[PDB]
Parts: structure tokens; sequence; C-alpha cells
């Protein structure tokens, strides 16, 4: 091994315009293209789960249990999104924000009460999350990134895991208490939890 | 510039939530040729630790006295056992069903003649050590045939650098006890080992 | 009293193999068979809980309290096993472990409910332990082993009356908050005790 | 049915009984032992070229204590990439072999670039070097089937050698941007006191 011999075709390979990063190395647009994707995904997410918070901000809702969960998951959210574009950088991909879709604002449901129905949604919204970033990682793996792979799976795939367990024995749990007295209950546990 | 509607894209993940009590809610993409073999490995490392035990048992009889030996045994037992409760919460997170088999009974004696107990105790425990890192390596092969990406990184991450370093400390006692030789240089060994 | 006569027909009694306990006095095999019995009994049911957290801790039956409770017994359990090993080698004993059976994996009943089912095995199950220590103490008591009948009282039959009455008042409160809500409530107060 | 006692035969009578064999190795073939030396020989190779680049910004005439005191640092940190690897091939039951260390260039002056850019340019490109290297023994390991050298190069060097590279280049960028003369005196002296 000779470091300077092999560093020379290295050296000419060092970018000269202001706008390339010089960090990039084996990491192909698709693959930037994807985490751009993933930081979309999260972003959508957080925007979600803010509007629960203000849905069960109501005074009429008065669930202050639920609001506080939905404020904090979204606060969260941002920080796996900012995560994601943090990434993006030390790989020298280019975050590119994509447009942000107007999320439902009214989370009632008529049979389910409202808090069996919204942390449903939020299963579902983290079942749809974790299919997301399997398909980052399928990316990564398709392209022979290796360190994205890993990256996805260390710093999301197995907190996803997680957070599905944990919003699933929500559901599971204002399943048993029922509505009224009991989803009142539940949402003062998780309140103070 | 939109390329993703949660609310479109959640409808199918909606109406997949279960509706019978029985049925996890949290599982996704977990096979049941992954669950199996997570609960086989469940029962791999709580057969260890049970083997432990018995070795602890018979370092601690008071014609043996070896008390670093029953110590690391004890020690051991108690971490093997931590190792199947640990893949027993991972089944549980992954919605899979943990099922705990029967555990077979281990030899009670380990005395040699020849080797001595001392050695002939640590080259076992690096023997099932390395069984055990096996067994790991299969359950990981089995979650990349079948695709699962997160739980071949939990076994890799969880597991299997820590066999590694198990299976070298290990070997280090063996390696020390055929240094130090039969009698004295084992008490001393086992002095050393009680106040590691 | 002369120690130095008396002692001459003990000092030539002293085991000169290596394989013989030098420790044993009194002790006779059906005490020792019987310990051996014990620490399989306790061994058993450390498992059983074992397999009781596995249950309760599934995301969709979501019962914290219960699954920590089982969990903690599982453990201590595993403690009441352990301390008949060492009191075996205390003996000069010979520690024999057996096979260790398959424990039921599933926990529901749909009359009683998956909570108030699995005191009341609980409770079964550690009145039979009780059982079986009262029988380990008569086994001592038949034979004449003094020590060992007092290590079983001192060590197990105080705790072991203690344990039943806790179970105990777990299934009554059980049985009084009903299910739902109630034993979502119960779970709570577990959680937390 | 699991049967410790049965199954252990197996590899209770592999155990080797030469002491000059590892009790430890398992699974671990000799292309990726050899692949782990090689990686070796990379990571110190660079810790000698940065002791060289400290050596020549130290000098009273070049005078860039920052730069000086980040290349020392670099040398010693690239050192402990080299040992934690020799610990890893000892982990494995492989044997560490040291090889030959070639002499390093001595000056780092540069007449366009000037002396601080050109190193930091130099710097990047050894970086992205070691991440090629790296990436060859991972690829050593997949080829292989070895499931833990994998493991342990993604989780000890592959994330740490990209922090690393985006590290310096924006060294380089800022470099780039102040200019030579007070510029680069000052971004040394930023980094002196980083
Ligand atoms: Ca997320
Ligand atoms: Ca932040
Ligand atoms: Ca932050
Ligand atoms: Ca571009
Ligand atoms: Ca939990
Ligand atoms: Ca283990
Ligand atoms: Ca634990
Ligand atoms: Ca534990
Ligand atoms: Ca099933
Ligand atoms: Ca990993
Ligand atoms: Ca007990
Ligand atoms: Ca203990
Ligand atoms: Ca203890
Ligand atoms: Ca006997
Ligand atoms: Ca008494
Ligand atoms: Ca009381
Ligand atoms: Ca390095
Ligand atoms: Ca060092
Ligand atoms: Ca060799
Ligand atoms: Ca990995
Ligand atoms: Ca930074």
């Amino acid at each position: 091994f000779e470091p300077f011999e092999e560093v020379k075709k290295e050296l000419d390979l060092v970018p000269t315009v202001p706008q390339a990063s010089l960090a990039r190395q084996k990491y192909v647009d698709e693959s930037e293209s994807a985490v751009n994707e993933q930081i979309n995904v999260e972003y959508n997410v957080s925007y979600v789960y803010h509007a629960m918070f203000a849905y069960f901000d109501r005074d009429n809702v008065a669930l202050r249990g639920l609001a506080k969960f939905f404020k904090e998951s979204s606060e969260e959210e941002r920080e796996h999104a900012e995560k994601l574009m943090e990434y993006q950088n030390k790989r020298g991909g280019k975050v590119k924000l994509q447009s942000i879709v107007m999320p439902l604002s009214d989370f009632d449901h008529a049979d389910k009460g409202d808090a069996l129905h919204a942390m449903e949604l939020a299963l579902s919204l983290e079942k749809l999350t974790n299919e997301k970033l399997l398909n980052l990682h399928s990316v990564a793996t398709k392209n022979g990134d290796v360190q994205l792979a890993d990256f996805v799976e260390t710093e999301y795939l197995g907190a996803q895991v997680e957070a599905i367990k944990r919003i699933s024995e929500y559901v599971a749990q204002l399943r048993r208490v029922g509505k009224g007295h009991g989803v009142w209950h539940f949402d003062q546990m998780l309140l103070h939890e």
C-alpha cells in the first residue's frame, strides 16, 4: 500500500465548481432521491400529528393526554425528518424539501369514538412509515450503498418497530377500557405517562 | 411537487388493522419462519442458561471448592437467561407469539481425571458458546433468506458482536488454565477469576 | 467431655476421595432427593411465570402491570430454586437439575377474562408449591433431619403464606372490578404498586 | 428439540490442542484474516502521513498551529483505528501481521493552492481512499459470508468515515472561501481553538 500513489486518482476527482459536494462518494442519485423522499414522509407524519394535536386540544373534545401525546409526537417526527436532512448533507447529497399536503382536521368517529379512531390512524401511519423506510432500505441495497443501509437500520428501523408496538398497545388499551369514562381515564394515564 | 399523500396511502394500512382480540396489531412483514426461528433461539439461550446453572452447582460443592468458577458460572447463567428474555421481548415487539419449549436435563458432574475439572468445564463452556454462535448465525441466515431486514439487524447488533467477545473471553480462560497447570495453578487462576 | 478422644472417631471418617462431600453429615439420600425435587418445582414455576409474562407482554394484550408482575415473579422463583441448590451444597448433597416441561403459552379465557384467569392460575400454582414444600418438610421430619426442616420453615413456608395471601387479594380485586375498564385500572394499580 | 450436550460434541472435540492455534477462531476464513491485516496497514499508513503533515505545519517558517494540532491529533486517532482492527483480529482468532510502512512526503507546500488548502485537499483524498479501502474490506466479508466482520466494519468504521469526510470537506470549503494569507491564518486560528 502506497498512500501517495493511490491517492492521486482521488485528488484529481476533487470538485472544482463551488456548487458541487466535496464529500460525496459512492452515493448515487437514486439514493439521494430516496433520502429526500423519506424526509418528506417524516415531515408529513409530523404535520398529521400536529393536526391531531389541534383536534384533541379543542375545548369540546378535551382529551389533554392525547393532545399532549400528538403534540410531542409531531415534534419527534420533525426530528426524524431533520436527522435525514443532516444525513443527506453528511453524504454530500442535496436536500430537496417537497410540498406537504393538507391533512384532515377532524378526527371524530361515531362507532369507534375519537380516541380509538385517532390511535388506529396513528398506528396505520406508523406502519405506512415503516413501509416507506423499508423502501428506502431497498433502494440502498439495490444500489449497493452499504453505509446508507446501515444508517437506516440503526437509526430508523429499530425505533419504528418500537413505535409500532407502543401505539399498538394504546389501541389495545383503548379497546379494553371502552368509550366514555374508560377513554377519559386512559387519557389521564397518557397525560401523566 | 406532491410525492406523498398520507391519508390516501394509509387507507390500505387501516383496513388491515386486526379486529379479533388474539391477533397482534403490531405484526408487519414478520413471517412464520422468522417467528419460529426466534422461538428456537429463545430455547437455545435458555438451555445454555440451565447448563451454566448446573455448572455453578457443581463448582459450589464443598469438596470442589472453586469459588471463582462457581461465581463465573452463576453469573453466566443469569446472563444467558437475559439473552433469552431479550429475544422474548423482541418476539413481542415484532408481534410474534413467544412459545417457550421444554428444557432438557443437563449433566450434573463436571469432573475429569485427565484435564482436571476446571479446564474441562471451561472447554465445555467454550464449545457451548461456539455452538450458540452457530445457532445465532443460523437465525441470522433465516432472517436474510426471508428478507427480514430488521430481524437480521437485531441479531447482528444485539447478539453477534457480544458472542464473539464471549468466545474470546472463555478462550483466554482455557489458555490460562492450560498454562498454570493442575493443583496450585488452577486454584490461583480460580482466585483471579473470583476477584476479576 | 474429651474433644480429642471423642474426635478420633470423627477424624478417621473424613472422606479421602475428591468426589465425596466433606461436609455431609446426617443427611440421608431421601432428604437429598426431596431437595432436588423441590429445586425442580421452583424452577418449573419460574418458567411458567416467564411464559405468563410473555403472554401479557403481547401488544394486543397490553396489560403492563401483569406483565411486570409475572416477569418479577419468574425472577423471584428462580431465586427460590437457587437458594435450594445452595442449601443442597451446604449439606453436602449433590444438585441434580431435571428437565423442565413446556408450559402453556396462551392465557386468554372467554368467561373469566385473561387477567382473572392468569391470577387464579398463579394462585393455584402457589398453592401447589406450598403443598410440595410441606411434603419436603414432611420428608425432613420423617427422617429426623432437624436442620432441613428448619431451613424449609425459615426460608420458604412463611414467604409462601404471604405470596398466597397476596395473589388471593389480586384475585378478589379482579373479581370486584370486573372486565374491561376495571381490569385495566387494576392493572395500572399493579403496574405502580 | 435442542440438546446442548449432544450438539456440543461436534465443537467439543474441535477444541485445538497445540499452543500456537487460536481457540476462539470460528467461521473466519484466511481471506478475511488477510483483508483485516491489509486494512490495519492502511490505517497505520494514514496515521504516518498525518504525522508527516503535523511535522510540516509545526515548522517555524510555516507556523500554522491549528493545522499542526489537527494533523497531530488525526495521526493519533488513525493509530487508534489501526489498533482497533488489531484487537478485532485477535477477537476473531486471526493473527495480526504488521506490514512495512512506506516513507511519506515531507513537504506540503503548493504554489497555486497554498500549503493549508493543499494539505486539506490531500487529507480529504486520503480519507476517501480509506473509505474505498474500508468498503473493499466489507466486500471481502460479504463475499465470504462473514456476517460479524461485515457488521464490525459498518459499526466501527463506515459511519465514522462518512463523518470524517464531511468534516474535512468543510475545511477545504472554508479555506477556499477565506483565501490565502490573512484568511488562511484566521481559519487556522479557528481550527486551533475548535
Ligand atoms: Ca417517524
Ligand atoms: Ca432539532
Ligand atoms: Ca436536532
Ligand atoms: Ca445533483
Ligand atoms: Ca414496553
Ligand atoms: Ca448466550
Ligand atoms: Ca431484561
Ligand atoms: Ca430481566
Ligand atoms: Ca400465529
Ligand atoms: Ca447493526
Ligand atoms: Ca416459589
Ligand atoms: Ca442469583
Ligand atoms: Ca442469589
Ligand atoms: Ca450420592
Ligand atoms: Ca423451627
Ligand atoms: Ca398485606
Ligand atoms: Ca482512519
Ligand atoms: Ca490505544
Ligand atoms: Ca494461520
Ligand atoms: Ca449491519
Ligand atoms: Ca457538523
